[PDB]
């Protein structure tokens, strides 16, 4: 259900965090237009009175100097007098959106960047499994920038996501594992992180600061502050860093294979601005955790289901060493039901089905089967929840959550079924789940929390997964059968 | 092993690069022992001299104050009044290694090369091949290293290889899709170069400078260079660069799981020295690119299989639809010689065989089954010189030059089958492979041929290789046959 918390837009509210300068442009002989309602403190000459005239009598030398390498490279450092902001400019609604914001005082990001990385490649990352890749890269930016804590927030089946990495300082609090809510980063904000990595909370305390005009005539709206630098995240959200304990968040949403994934969050107590160039080179490394995951389970499959295939090269010699299904079957049943985990499968060979292993009883599985073949799939069917799609076998979970249509044949509802059983779960939730923002008597404008602590719910009458193997190696038995 | 090249103790044959300067430090109270001649260059006071002495008392006050730091971390920058030096090391052989050679001049070096990081990892990395990740690779370290020329070499099977790749700037000469053999960089380094991915040879030309006393007191044989930097090498090997128009040197050590998949070598019309942060730099993108490339090999993979079941899927309905086998393999006899890639199959299930493609006759698909008894394998036999290792039937350069078998029975003369034909493939061979490098009247010492010019070599009659995800289509048609 689209919400009033995912309809709301973010890219066109106010403008930019009060520590950038966005003088506009529009057409030919350049021109300002929506300017920074702060603009006269590291320009000279106040905004009112340069938002009809041109770029010669706006900017200084420096950078008029540079405008040229700037359209034609992307960025460009300028040092003019305040300190050395950026220059990151790209196009708009008809527009050359120049921002500056400030630039990195150490030149150790080159030499740290190397050493931090190094850790988050290695001559062979995966050593001790995938809770150190998360936790090697939520370090590294961590020690990368600094902070004290950040995270990886993975979004799952229903957008909804858990953390799988922690790293922090002597003793703070902070999330792991510990579910929370998908209300959260809602449509809106993974649909536009599709195309805009990162987002920088600079003072998440401190007020934004507004834009001039509110609309930029031609168009009637407020400017595409989307692919902004220093966009302002907005009211639902601060209103909700407040609490929780941030006076920050340094985000860069994942992505390997144009899939969203995860996030690593980072906090901070104090207001911290990292540059452009630290928060861009920390996107190189969630760059690096993407890729390095892909290479990964590409292959566990591939070196895992080896171990599948082993099964099933058992599974067919006994079957061709003595041809008799039911004597042949007993003795590598061991292997049938261990193809794919699973606690039971009964058999449909034209008589009546061989149950074996630990399944439920005949009487059931005979109405199971009616029930399956007035069902649409061209050849399997599993599910995780059970009784959502056949109650009958609801109340007897406990071996009845998970199953694996294979059809042996059209019209014949000859098949082999393999019941999969329960699975405990407490599963740990930030606040109840139940209820994740706060509506004011009217439920038009609203509010998060002030929660965000350990309300457990019981996952329970599922099962596991059903990974492409089962799903794969299950149907080498239907055309090893035919 | 064999000639004369395995064997040239390449880490024992003193001598050292003339640019870098390795001493050598024994005992406790930290006691000089080995210099390196040329060390009064960075030293004014000469080797011979303080080979007793103390640590701190045979080199500066400005590089005493940082012997604790590379202690420590083992890289300074101890910067001298000769231009300023810095110093990698390493214990080789129970004594302390200090090694000193030069700067980095330019502090862009780590910017550089962390964009050239990006370069080679930007999300949508292979899509217009893996071949255009490789020729990256080549333009990117040779940035870095100004390095004139940039090779990317794979030692196909037999140790002997290709150059897939190659980046060169204007007239210069060339291998972009040359070949030759694996004898050079012989057994030794192989097993060297697993060990340390890199070496130099920037001034080829310029002969070494010897470090005392010709042999290290206690042991003999000359100290052990293994894992140094500024050594030199086997003489007669910048011997083979002497004939080419090369007068430095730069490989690195692509290590893929771990197996050696070659090097990548950049060398220069004349000398050049790049850095050991630079180096670290080129050695930082081989562990990368690999990372990279090892999710690519898994992925093809994984998306040939899970395409071959799709083709098995199919195969398998047309089996469970009735009729018997012969009927059923009728139009499936086309799917089925798709199944591993090979022009036609050959049941034998029993009685007179079938074949159904592009079949040699009936008599000598039968004289196979014949030989195929006497001879081990439990399930399989894949050769491609299915002619050298069984000549009778090995003149088929036509139907069949690569057999497959699978057992439709264990103990049993019952083996289906799909042979296909032999496949002219042009070998461009760059020099004669008749001459890796005549020697001397005598056979005592050897020199490399000095002509790397373009050699037919038009392979009459083998097969195309038997790709893994192919291969293991077999297992599974033999379990879903009887
Ligand atoms: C329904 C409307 C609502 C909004 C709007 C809104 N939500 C987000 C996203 C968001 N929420 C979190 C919470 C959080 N604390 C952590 O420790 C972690 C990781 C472990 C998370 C995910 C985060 C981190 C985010 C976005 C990531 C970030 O902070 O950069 C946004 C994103 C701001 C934007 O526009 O980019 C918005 C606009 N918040 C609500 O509560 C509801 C009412
Ligand atoms: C019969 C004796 C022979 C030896 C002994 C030997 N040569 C080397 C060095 C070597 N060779 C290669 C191969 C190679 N890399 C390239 O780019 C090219 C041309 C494109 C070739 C032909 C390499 C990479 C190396 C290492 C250094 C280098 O090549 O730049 C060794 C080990 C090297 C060392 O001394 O440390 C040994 C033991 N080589 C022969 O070719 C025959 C004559």
């Amino acid at each position: 259900d689209l919400s009033q918390c995912d309809r709301e837009p973010i890219h066109l509210l106010g403008g930019i965090q009060s520590h950038g300068v966005l003088l506009a442009f529009r057409g030919p002989d350049r021109l300002l237009e929506v300017v920074s309602a702060n603009a006269q403190a590291l320009l000279g000459r106040p905004p009112e009175t340069l938002l009809g005239q041109p770029v010669g009598r706006v900017l200084p030398a420096e950078v008029l100097a540079q405008w040229e390498p700037l359209v034609a490279r992307g960025s460009v450092r300028v040092v003019l007098p305040a300190g050395a902001y950026r220059a990151l400019l790209h196009e708009s609604d008809g527009l050359t959106v120049l921002e500056l914001e400030p630039a990195e005082l150490q030149p150790g990001m080159e030499e740290t960047a190397l050493e931090v990385v190094r850790r988050l490649v290695s001559p062979l990352a995966g050593v001790k499994g995938t809770q150190a890749l998360l936790q090697t890269a939520a370090d590294t930016v961590r020690a990368l920038t600094g902070f004290d804590r950040v995270m990886v927030y993975r979004f799952d089946a229903d957008w909804h996501g858990e953390v799988l990495a922690e790293s922090k300082r002597g003793g703070m609090d902070g999330f792991l594992g510990m579910h929370f809510p998908a209300t959260d980063i809602p449509v809106q904000a993974r649909a536009l992180y599709t195309r805009n990595p990162l987002r920088l909370i600079a003072d998440a305390r401190a007020r934004p600061v507004p834009l001039l005009p509110p609309v930029v005539p031609a168009l009637g709206r407020p400017l595409d502050l989307s692919n902004s630098a220093l966009r302002s995240v907005s009211p639902v959200h601060l209103e909700y860093l407040r609490n929780m304990g941030v006076g920050a968040s340094f985000s860069l949403s994942l992505l390997k294979e144009g899939v969203l994934w995860g996030l690593i969050a980072c906090h901070h107590l104090e207001p911290l601005h990292i540059s452009h160039e630290r928060r861009r080179a920390c996107e190189v490394l969630t760059q690096l955790l993407a890729l390095q995951l892909s290479a990964e389970e590409r292959a566990a499959e591939a070196s895992e289901d080896a171990h599948r295939a082993a099964l099933l090269g058992q599974l067919a010699t006994a079957m061709g060493e003595g041809g008799t299904l039911e004597e042949v079957l007993e003795k590598e049943s061991e292997r049938v039901l261990a193809l794919t985990g699973a606690a039971g499968v009964a058999l449909l060979l034209g008589e009546e089905p061989l149950l074996v292993g630990c399944t439920p009883a005949q009487d059931e599985v005979e109405a199971l089967v009616a029930w399956l073949a007035t069902q649409p799939f061209q050849t399997s069917f599993h599910t995780d929840r059970l009784g959502t799609v056949y109650p009958p076998l609801a109340a007897r979970a406990d071996v009845a959550a998970g199953i694996l249509a294979v059809r042996l044949a059209p019209a014949a509802a000859r098949f082999a079924i393999w019941f999969r059983p329960e699975v405990a779960r407490t599963i740990s939730w930030a606040g109840n789940p139940r209820k994740p923002a706060e509506p004011e008597p009217g439920h038009q404008r609203l509010h998060p929390r002030g929660s965000f602590q350990a309300w457990e719910e019981t996952v329970r009458d599922t099962s596991l997964p059903w990974k492409r193997a089962d799903l794969g190696a299950a149907e080498g038995f239907r055309g090893a059968l035919v």
